Parts: C-alpha cells; structure tokens; sequence
C-alpha cells in the first residue's frame, strides 16, 4: 500500500503534506528551487512553526521515507503521484512545474494540484503538460485542496474533516481516482473522510470555504459595529445565533478584523475570478470591504477618545502576528493600526510572543515613505513593559499570554488604566471593578468607559 | 411550580408557546382583539396550519388550564407573566411597526394591580422593550399607581408548521433581562416559568435585554446570509462549469461552517426573513450605520427570485403567448400554507405578463395562493385568467411545455414520469430546488435546468 510521491514546492503546505504522508509509510521526495530551505531542511532545521513538524520530520528521514532535494528531473521520476504545492500570492510557478513533469516524465502521472488555485486552472495545467509532452505518456490532473490553519497544520492534516479530492471520470481520470483513493486509505479506515466530486468544483470548493469564513467574521463585525451603537453585546449575541445548530458556534469572533495570506488573498481572488466572468459578487465585495474599515476601527476608537492629534501620546500594543501562534505578518490587523497611531504623531511600545522580529521588519517596509515614524516605534521584550508610562493598551492578537495579565503590575506600569481590545479577552464588569477604563470592539465599556 | 400566565396575541407565536406552556402545568389566558379567532378557538378549530397544536389545545382546555378570550382586562388581572406575543408586521419605511406591541404593554399598564413581568416575546428592534417600559410607566404615572414591574426579552425561534416541535425542544431559550431589583425578580421568574426545559440540559441563555432583542435579528439575518451566500456562488458555478451541490458538500463539511441552510434555489421568502433582514437594516440605518452585507444579501435575493423566468425567457423567448408552464410548489417552502414573499409570486407574475398560461398545484397552499396572487395582480385581469390551479401534481403538467419546481415539497421527489410524459407538450423542466440529479434526468431523456449545476445533455443540447 505504499506509493511513491513527490512534493514540489516544500513551503507550509507541501512541507507537512510531505513529512505527514511519509509518516503513514509513502515513499516521499519533497523538491524545491529555494536551495536555502533545503539545506536548512537537510541541515535538521525547519524553516517554518508548527508543532510537531520537526518530529515528524526527523523521524521520516531516518526511516529513509522522507528526502529534500533541488533536483528538478529526480523528483519527476520518483514520484507516480506529483503534488504541485507551490505558493499562489500568479500561476507562473504552478505552471512551471506543470511544465517540468511534462518535460521529464516517462510514464503514467497523476499530478494533484494541492495549491490553492483558480477554477479552470487543472485545465491549464493539464495543457501545460500535454504540449511538452508533444515536444517529445498519460496522466491526469487532480484536485486536492489544503484545509490546514497555520500553526496546527499536522494535526489539521493527520485529523481532517475531509479530504476533498476532484478527478475527471474519463479513463486516466478514474485511474488517478483510484491512486487517490490507495494513498488516502489509511485517513478513511473508520468515518469515510474522502470527498470526490469533479475538477473544477473542487477547485470552487477551497475558495467559497475560505469565502464563508471571512463572510462570518465581517457579519459579525458589522453586527459589532452596530452593537456598540445601541448599547448590546455581541459576545452574547455570538452566543444566542451560535446555539442555534443550523449557524453553528464557530468563526463568529467580532474583533478588529481577518488578516493572514489566505483569507485576504483568496477572497480578493474569487471576487476578481467572479468579475472577469461578468459577475459581481455583491456579498463578498461587501465581505472586503467590511474587513478594510474593521483593521481601522481600533484606531476609530482611540481617535474618539483622545483626539486626533496623539503627539506626546504613548500606546502599549499586545499582539502583532495576524492571529496567535504563528510569527506571520501578512496582512496583519496590528499593521493597520500601528501606521494610523505613528501617523498622528504617537509612540508605540510593541509586544508580541514571536512575530518582533518579522513585525519591525514589515511595518519598515509599510512606512518606508515616512521613515522618520519609524523612530518612535519600539519592540520590547515582555508584555508588561509596553504599558511604561502608556495612555493606554491596545490588544490586537489574542495570545493567551494575554487571557489573564496581572493588572495589578500593570497599574504600577501605565500613565492612565485604559484598554482598547481589538479581540474582546475579558468581562467588561471585571474591568470595571479593577478601575479600568475599556473599550472593547461591540461590547458596552467598563463603567469608566463612560 | 405551576404560574398564572397571560399570552397576548393568539397568532401562531402566542398559540404555540400559551399552549404547551398550558401543558407543563401553567395556567394560560391567551388574550386577542379578534374576536372570531376566539370563537373558533373555543370551538375547537385552530386558525393555522400547525401539526399536533389541536391536540395540545384541546387536551389543556380540557384541563382548565388554557382559555381563550378577548377580556382585556380579565386578560390583566390573570397573569403574573405577561407575555406579548401581537405581530410586528412591516411599516411603510421596512422598519418594524410597533403599534400592536406598545397597544398592548399600555393595556398592561392601563390595568395591572400588582407586580408584573411583561415579556417581550414578539420579533421587536432592540430598544423595544425600553419603549415599552416607557408607556407601562406613564400608564401607571397617569393612575398615581405604585406598582413594579420589568419587562424581558424572550424572542422565538418556531419555524412554521413545525412550531410545536421547535418549542418542546428547543435547541435554546433566550431571556434577556435587566440586573435591577425587579429585573432580577424577573429573571428568577423566567427560570421557574421554563424550569422543565432545563431540567436535564441548561437550554436558556441569560442575557441583558438589548443584546436578547438584537439575537433573534441577527439569528434570521445569519440564515439568510447563507442563502444568498450560495445563490451567488450557484450563479458564480454557472459561469465556470461548477456543481453547487458539490461545493456545498465540499464547504459544509467544514464544522466551522456546517451543512445547513446552504441549499441554492430560487431564493428565500416567508413571513419572516425578508421583513426581519429589512428592519434590522432600516434600524441600522436610523444609527447612522449602512449594514453592507445584509443590504448585499437582501439584493441577492430580490434578483434570485427572478432567476426562474430568466431561464425560461432563454429557453422560450420573451414572448409565452402560447406557451403553458406547470408549477411544483406554491408555499414559500415545504408544510405550510403561507404564501408571503413567496418566490413562485415573483414567477408567475413574470411568466402571466408575458402571456404564459400557468397551471399551478401544492398539497396545501392553493387557496392561500388564489387569494394573494389575484391581489398581487389586481391591475391585471387578463393575467389571471391564464392562471389556474389544480389539484392533482399530474394534472398541472396537461399540455405544458415545461414543469417547473418552486417548492421542495416531498411528493416532487420522486415525480411518477411515465404519467407526466403522458401529459406535457416537452418534457423540459426548471428547477429552482434542485431535486434531482442531472444524469439521472439525462438517462430519463428530460431537459433539466437547475440552478448552480450542470443540465441534462438534453438541456445543454
Ligand atoms: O487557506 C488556508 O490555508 C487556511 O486559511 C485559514 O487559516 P488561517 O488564515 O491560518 O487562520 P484563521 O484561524 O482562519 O484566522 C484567519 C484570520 O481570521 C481572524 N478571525 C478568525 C476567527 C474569528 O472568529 N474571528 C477572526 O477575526 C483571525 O484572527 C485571523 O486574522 C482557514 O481557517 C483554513 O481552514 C485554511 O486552510
Ligand atoms: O422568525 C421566525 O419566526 C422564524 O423564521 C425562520 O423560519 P421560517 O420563516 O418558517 O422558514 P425557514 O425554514 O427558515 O425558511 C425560510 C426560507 O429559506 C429558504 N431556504 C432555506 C434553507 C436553504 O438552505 N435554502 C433556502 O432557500 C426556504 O425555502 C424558505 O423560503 C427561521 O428558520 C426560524 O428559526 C425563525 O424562528
């Protein structure tokens, strides 16, 4: 039952697609151009965080089920089963490789399109193949979605909800449906996990997934939005839709909005898919646009309070990834509101677990025009030192450092006793009795707070 | 354990809850102003189509434990809890009309002798039950009285013709209330009241007043997000060759989203959604917020219902003089006879102004349906005439040029088409439920145009 695979592009995705498939016993040879990741992979590193991915990883290699390489021509003839992973921020690469199987294979390939990619794009990677192959077999194009979250993509992986797999029914189709079906086998021994549909709605499939999440959350920031206008509580309101089974408890966290490289992206992509064939996704534009204002409304707030000119202000900020666990920037809410606080003339104490590092060096890049900004930008090294001498604190990433702080050593810390919480961590009544002025995003203040 | 409890508004809300609130052991007066309901109630009839609400009704008047009047001031006097339960129909603007709602709280008002918890049960905007604690308490100002009170929040979640089931188990119990003296009185009174609810498993959710009114908005305007979340996204598959049904497999099977309410068709309706989504925008706006999502889900829909009439202008041209459609369903969806904003409304006025025939059948909805569309059609005469309704599914398709499914009621599931080739001109039919699927229809050698899916070979041919 064992099958021989390769993995092109050895980022997040193909890294633990690879490294997890190996661990089920499969024969796994993960190619990438980044010469620098592979050797840092072969080195015993790994480029990237996820719990338990090194272990993985280590104990694959040893049992010699799990190899790296830059080499283009070996990975093609290893593997029966080519995963294109590679990143999709732009086809070029997914085509690329396409190109490079085509160019080299020599026998019956199934080639599993595992990035997220446009509907039709099978298609084109099928096309791809087939006029190399005409230069010089048969095959068949799959496609096979990613569903893991950052930060828990081995288990998101080993424990899926289910593995979407669309295949054409003509003869090298089934064929390929068939290898599917062997290689996932040892996923599907109790609940059935598998899905098969055809090509092009699986592709659908990832992004009208992704589409529904975002849509979730920029529902219930308006809703939000709204609360704090007519004295409710969205948290409670979260709580009365969610109980009921048919909206279900997930995905309905108001906050100051959905950052990442996928939700942002792969929106944005489906909207413009959706135009390019006459069709304007009214609820999804309204999704974007949501989401756009939402990283502005900590911002709002702080504006509302203190004016609009915040020179010889200070404000302690807790988070900077896009959400916990992870040390990734992209599109990250803390961004928005860093740039509009520096922008207005205050200084700005950040903490973050992890993302320090990656956050000055974007945040940078975001102000690269007003470099001067940048001088009263500081990263420090523990939580409670941002609040120094701070108007207020600002809570953007939902750590869990920062469920349950010591307010007591941060009253000793800061100038005045003000939160603004972008992630709504803590019961606005508790704040109250500490004396804390708060401002959530869709919940009433603690008693200061007004 | 057992509580004196009024109900004011025997609509099918107050019916339902007085009813099987009777049955756990209250003592119910349920209160209207129409006076032949309550004759037909106390005549053993029930004015709606609720499955097992006879039995139920019947079995407490027996009892002694449920009556039914339009003494207003009787009405008062029995209950300790005062439950408004009236309907919150659209106003002219689209915002909810709370004239029924603040009538009956200065009843409340106008009477009352003692301590009352005055419930807000009736879909109202948040900050309703301030407007209603507002007129009891100028009520009582005007009588110099002395008297308590707090009014509660404590939305429903029946879906109609399944109320009864929906209310004996609910998946939850909302209440909002304030943390006052009174208030909390009130909510001590509320958790006695639902006590056999919550014996087993702790179904109510506690919560302040506001937050409770804003729940059941944001509850029905979350369910009809994901419809028109899917009806773009069939629209959208349409385009690039994709199965909706597919998709909604593939998405729903994500436990973060689930797998209800994501069926595509030709849109959503009832007495419930449209007005709700709609006053929840108009209140948003009166705050100076625009709602861009829900103004988006509403837009979808409104085009969505049309979707049907596209697709057979396309087929048959703008012109149906001549051309005679039959059609599956006329209720806004399957076991009920209520016919308000009902997608096959939208249908049959477009198919009757381009001088189609149409002959329409639904197990249940059929008088209800004569009654609105001679109304929606009112101006035009001529148009009705080519409107007939019959009684037999078979009947409807008599010298059709196609079939067309509106309502996914569960004799349409599995359609006896030996019989219907007998009948219809072409055997071509649109669906806007998508019932069947399209290979199976192929094999079937029908023409089949769903919604978000790929046709019969036939239909693409
Ligand atoms: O396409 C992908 O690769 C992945 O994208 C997301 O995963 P990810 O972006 O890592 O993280 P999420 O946990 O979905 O968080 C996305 C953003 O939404 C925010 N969010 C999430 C949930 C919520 O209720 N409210 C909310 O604001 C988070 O703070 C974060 O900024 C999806 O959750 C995965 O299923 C998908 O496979
Ligand atoms: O406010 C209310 O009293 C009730 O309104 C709705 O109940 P109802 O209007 O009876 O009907 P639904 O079963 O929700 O159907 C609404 C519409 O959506 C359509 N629909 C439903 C589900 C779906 O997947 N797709 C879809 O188009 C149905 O055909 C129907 O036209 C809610 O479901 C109840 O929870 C709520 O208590």
């Amino acid at each position: 039952g064992s099958m021989n695979l390769t993995i092109i592009g050895s980022g997040s995705v193909g890294l633990v697609t690879g490294a997890c498939l190996a661990d089920i016993g499969h024969d796994v040879f993960c190619l990438d151009v980044d010469q620098a990741k592979i050797d840092i992979l072969n080195n015993g590193g790994v480029p990237i965080h996820e719990p338990g991915l090194k272990e993985v990883i280590a104990r694959n290699r040893s049992a010699g089920r799990l190899r790296f390489s830059t080499d283009i021509e070996a990975a093609v003839a290893h593997g029966d089963v080519q995963f294109i992973a590679v990143g999709t921020p732009d086809l070029q690469y997914v085509l690329a490789a396409a190109r490079n199987i085509g160019r080299y294979m020599t026998g019956f390939k199934v080639i599993v399109d595992k990035s997220t990619v446009p509907v039709g794009t099978a298609e084109r990677v099928r096309a791809a193949v087939a006029e190399e192959l005409a230069k010089r077999q048969m095959f068949s194009v799959v496609s096979n979605p990613e569903f893991l979250k950052e930060g828990a993509a081995v288990d998101d992986f080993t424990r899926p909800d289910r593995i979407v797999i669309g295949c054409d029914d003509d003869v090298p189709g089934e064929r390929a449906r068939e290898l599917m079906k062997k290689l996932y086998a040892p996923f599907n021994r109790n609940h059935e996990r598998t899905l098969y549909m055809d090509v092009r709605s699986a592709e659908f499939t990832k992004y009208a997934a992704n589409a529904m999440l975002a849509t979730r959350i920029s529902f219930m920031n308006e809703l939000a939005n709204l609360a704090d206008r007519f004295g409710a509580d969205i948290e409670a309101v979260r709580r009365g839709i969610g109980s009921d089974p048919r909206i279900g408890y997930h995905f309905l966290y108001a906050g100051c909005g959905y950052g990442g490289s996928c939700f942002p992206k792969d929106v944005e992509a489906l909207i413009r898919t959706a135009d390019e064939h006459g069709q304007s996704l009214q609820i999804l534009k309204a999704v974007s646009s949501v989401n756009a204002t939402q990283k502005r409304v900590l911002a709002d707030k702080i504006v509302a309070r203190f004016g609009e000119d915040l020179t010889g202000r200070t404000f302690a900020i807790w988070g900077l990834a896009f959400k916990p666990n992870t040390d990734d920037m992209r599109e990250a809410p803390s961004r928005e509101l860093i740039a509009e606080l520096l922008s207005r003339g205050a200084r700005i104490a950040a903490y973050d677990p992890v993302a320090q590092e990656e956050a000055r060096r974007v945040i940078a890049l975001d102000l690269a025009d007003h470099p001067s900004w940048l001088e009263r930008l500081s990263f420090v090294d523990d939580e409670a030192q941002a609040a120094r001498d701070a108007d207020a604190l600002v809570i953007v990433t939902e750590w869990k450092i920062f469920k349950s702080p010591d307010f007591v050593a941060l009253g000793r810390l800061w100038k005045t006793p003000v939160i603004f919480d972008g992630r709504n961590l803590y019961e606005p009544e508790t704040m109250s009795e500490q004396g804390i002025e708060y401002h959530p995003i869709g919940r009433p203040g603690s008693r200061q707070a007004v």
